[PDB]
């Protein structure tokens, strides 16, 4: 059998923030969905997340994830915030008293740990059968991170935490990853034997490794050469270098299947985000969510999309749109904005400073220029003249042309292949095939300027 | 005598394109163009470009290249996909049999190649009096390139391709960069001696290293530090990391010449792009095609510009343009879209939510918000109110005032001096110095809000 | 007693710039302002900087900073470009003959350097009881800076000049960062002794080394591991590179007081820049000037914003602006553009393309879309139909409702509580409750299309 916890218990007081540190995302999941979804892969038996500080605010998150994910995912409350040593028996007491499985610890704040790394370690474990196996790695700048100490003989002597080592201690570069699989036994008996006396009088879950070396007990470390996989946040300087991190790799993925992308380090791609082949993407470009890009496309400079699905051989150029969707040979842009609800049929165009709002549009239909449509529904291969504003419903005909500067105000029914003069206020019905007007003659007065 | 070959005959299987490899562009030329543009530099005698797959589609833009460079550009088909030592082969049939020249070999995939690393290899090759010269590097990543094997005596003993070594010489870092120069004697005889027993099961023009060294003759490898030279590109990671260091090379050249830069990372200049002295370029810029830039103008965050011509001391940010011209001490921006044949004279401005297309724009008027110019010719010292469009051909004379919230009709003339009252609509003719107008008289209703 | 000389007497002619290297600006000051500031911080006792070239252009931007730090600040000129060494004798010339200090010269192209590594300079001369100390650093490229030459046994021998240095010496990685403490009659007595047969054929204030040592006097050199804070600025590529670690680091300062920044690379930050707890900063975005941003902000990708205070819980995207003031849970953006005085009170709202400028607008009123508001004063809890232009002053009540397509032909009241027609040209005032109209009714003509 084996049991995953996730110690999701501390206060991240470095982070500066009223939010929980493991609710801050990157790439469209929190931290701890992001850690949730690469266990759930590896679809342990029992699956317990430590909750402590803030646990009424992390708890439903909890639960609406284990539905997400169809599984059952306990949550142990840690009471004092006595340690991380603490922190696995609050976890433990979830597990029935006879448990005889694997336990595997975890934190909740890791977000690129994947569902290998944890098999690896599990596998290693049992290979080598082990007591305890303690994943390691080694970094640039070590701060904050346990140290790993052992003999000439290269054996794991024990971890010295940050606030415990000498300043000759501090300078060693092989680190602790916190993440472990324990022999459930061996864990029990050894959580017994940690005492407080250390820089945070707190319960070192790492000082169970000095205490398994003491019974000459088996203990391994299985060397992660990816830092990133098991890198933690405690601050934003970190959020942010690996939400980078990520992106560069959900990026260069989608190049290797076929996606130009001009410039990666400013192109950002949410894990859900699918591209088809062909399409490029120019920099300044955020695809966000459940947004969805057809192949051949062009993803134009500076343009934003949350949750928006893009035909094939569309341009989407300077656009900050979400909600929406948008047909195959469809154009939009530059300086176009795209409010919830916005459907535009195939070969349409929504053009420069154009804004869209819960409004349905018919195949081949042009909006090109300075104009507000919400609350509308505009048939097939009609115009719109600039500076229009749907004045909220409306329906629009097919094959219409309106004239500039009318406002068509809500509810209002223009009839197919109808027209509008420019400048003209629609307030009743418009026949297929009329002209409604309603701006007055021309008038010149002749010398006034020399006049005023 | 001297014969260049350009190798463009392979699939590029892995770019997962329906766009041959060799024509992706960067900073403004494909990959084949950069390659020829920098052989054309260096004036061979003789010029092949051996083609393969797509060959159709690439044929008819090396012919385009050569009246370009103004030389004439031979092509070799290669009839089956037999190896790069099979094209070399096809490539030198289009040489007359009694060619006694040196052949170099370079392929169409490493757009960074210079005339002046060409020239170093010939110098070289003709100094030692080699059989077969080959430009080397040494990489971080070795991954998919021939290594490069030595005696313990540091000479050449052969190349290795990647699906061919040991995983002992996938260690090796020094690199075959795929670019040689060779006496045509002993190419000719050592491509007979080519057999195809390899992990592709194809003739590798690389065998002929171990062959001509088998024959005791000269082999030379000339080491090329700056490995960016000789890149090559096989996927779109690679693309973009090189279209990036080209980048960072055109921009580092334009700040030593005298243009502030503020974010070289993002700011994106074709190989063709100029721009004057004391010019700043903010971030979010791309500067595309044949575009110049004049002496001490702004260029805005988050602007596009391609084959636009801005003079000297203008502003333009935030602008998405193209085919357009802009003149000294003008304005354009913030959030301001050019279309092809916008020509705005000196002291001009175009402001925020404008679109031109197509309209000539006299020295000193301002067009500065929300409005549509299409098609339309205005004089000088004009002023154009927010809220307008030229419903597209319309002319506007010198010293105009027209009011907001006006629509030209086309086709109308607008006489110099005129103004235009807020909210008309102008159908016919406007006298010099008259003021055209056709709103309504306002009325109040009085309580109506109590009443509705 | 201790004073601090500033050498920005040369031409910067690397820089290729009519401007004056020393006032080209990152974050927010002028290089001279950055080290000017940083040695003001230390407050010594007197404080000498050397103008040569461009020097009428210099000295009243020196005097504009005396003021802004407060204490006096004199100016020493060099009437010849005899060198550095001949420049602190210019220097020297402003202090009192009697003068018994310290003497810290330092150049004015050293933009990162603080007040710290002044006053760790300090320290360790007096320390070390040294007739001179110099700061040095070592550098992956040393190009263009003095190497340190040392004995066998480490001890300082002398510096030499880029362009007098061996091939040999060219190799060399440890640097002269240009910044010193003398003691004075040290300095004094081997000033007397320069002479310029050198590459440049000027006195190097660099040869003073070898002359102490020739004295058997004590020569220290303190390294300084973070080589950015003493990096020196000759050309553009070394502008940017910096202004660029200097971002880096403010950026990381409001990260770890709470700031999330999803992009650090593409967010610029200026020195005086103040943001709150827990606000969100997106890519692509320059806080500029003095501008203020309050806690659980969103500042949206691609804004740019210099002199703007935004309240608590604002959201300002896609948005461009200077001089203006945003309120507690107000929303700017996308597309918006504020000029200079615009006040936008609390819960207020400008939408997609509106333009506001000189215009206060009250608590929870809406500006959505399509509109131009200038010279206005509105109102509480009002809302302004799209497409309509404030033709500038003009003041509209509280809970106003004007209607798309309005034109408010300054100067114009409107009354609390008034509304306004879609398409109403308003040129005389509203009372309070009243329906203000001007557009003509609607006619359909029947049939006008098959007609035409
Ligand atoms: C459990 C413990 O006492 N210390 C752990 C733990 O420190 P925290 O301050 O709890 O983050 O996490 C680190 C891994 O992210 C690890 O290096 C260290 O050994
Ligand atoms: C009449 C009109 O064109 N637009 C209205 C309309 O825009 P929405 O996109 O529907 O939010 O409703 C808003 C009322 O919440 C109002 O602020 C705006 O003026
Ligand atoms: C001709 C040949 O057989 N192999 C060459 C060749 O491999 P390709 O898979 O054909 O790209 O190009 C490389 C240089 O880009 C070089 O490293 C290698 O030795
Ligand atoms: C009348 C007008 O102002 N603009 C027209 C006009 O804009 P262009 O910039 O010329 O493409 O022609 C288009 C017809 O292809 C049409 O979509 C748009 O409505
Ligand atoms: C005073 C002198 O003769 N040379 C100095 C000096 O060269 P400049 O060319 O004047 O920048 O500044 C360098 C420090 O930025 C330093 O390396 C060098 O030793
Ligand atoms: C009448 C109007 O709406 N806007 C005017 C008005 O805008 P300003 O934002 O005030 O610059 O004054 C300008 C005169 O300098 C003029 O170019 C523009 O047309
Ligand atoms: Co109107
Ligand atoms: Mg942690
Ligand atoms: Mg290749
Ligand atoms: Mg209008
Ligand atoms: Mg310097």
């Amino acid at each position: 059998d084996t049991a995953v916890l996730v110690l999701a218990a501390g206060p991240g007081t470095r982070m500066r923030s009223d939010t929980p540190k493991v609710l801050h995302t990157l790439a469209g999941r929190s931290m701890l969905s992001h850690v949730l979804h690469a266990i759930a892969k590896l679809a342990p038996q029992r699956l317990i997340v430590v909750l402590g500080h803030d646990h009424q605010r992390i708890a439903p998150l909890v639960g609406e994830l284990a539905d997400t994910l169809g599984r059952t995912i306990d949550v142990a409350l840690q009471d004092r915030p006595l340690g991380t040593g603490h922190a696995v028996l609050c976890g433990l007491s979830a597990l029935p008293d006879d448990y005889a499985g694997n336990v595997v610890v975890t934190s909740g704040d890791t977000p690129l740990l994947d569902a290998d790394t944890l098999a690896d370690l599990i596998a290693t474990h049992r290979a080598v059968s082990a007591a305890v196996t303690v994943l390691t790695t080694t970094l640039d700048d070590p701060f904050g991170y346990g140290r790993i100490l052992r003999t000439q003989d290269h054996e794991v002597m024990a971890i010295v935490e940050q606030t415990d080592a000498t300043p000759s201690q501090r300078e060693i570069r092989e680190v602790n990853a916190g993440v472990y699989a324990f022999d459930i036994a061996a864990l029990r008996s050894a959580l017994s034997r940690l005492s407080s006396n250390n820089a945070q009088q707190e319960l070192y879950l790492t000082d169970v490794i000095a205490i398994l070396r003491s019974d000459g007990q088996t203990v391994h470390a299985s060397h992660v050469d990816d830092s990133a996989l098991v890198a933690g946040v405690n601050n934003r300087v970190q959020l942010a270098e690996l939400a980078s991190e990520l992106n560069r790799r959900v990026v260069a993925a989608h190049q290797l299947a076929g996606v130009t992308v001009v410039d990666p380090a400013t192109t950002w791609i949410d894990v859900d985000v699918t591209i088809g082949r062909d399409t490029v993407i120019h920099p300044g470009t955020q695809l966000l969510g459940r947004t969805q890009i057809g192949g051949r496309c062009v993803v134009g400079p500076d343009t934003t999309l949350t949750d928006v699905a893009v035909g094939d051989g569309a341009s989407v150029v300077r656009t900050h749109g979400s909600s929406s969707s948008i047909g195959d040979g469809a154009a939009v842009g530059p300086f176009t904005y795209l409010r919830p609800g916005t459907a535009l049929g195939a070969d349409g165009k929504l053009g420069a400073f154009v804004e869209v709002k819960n409004s349905t549009i018919g195949t081949g239909t042009k909006v090109p220029h300075l104009t507000y449509v919400g609350d509308a529904d505009i048939g097939e291969y009609s115009n719109i003249g600039a500076s229009s504003v749907f004045v909220n419903r409306t329906t629009v005909g097919s094959h219409v042309r309106t004239g500039s500067d009318t406002m068509f105000v809500a509810p209002v029914t223009i009839g197919d292949g109808a027209y509008t003069g420019a400048g003209t206020v629609v307030r009743e019905d418009v026949p297929p095939g009329a002209l409604a007007v309603s701006a007055g003659p021309q008038r010149n007065i002749e010398n006034w300027v020399q006049r005023k």
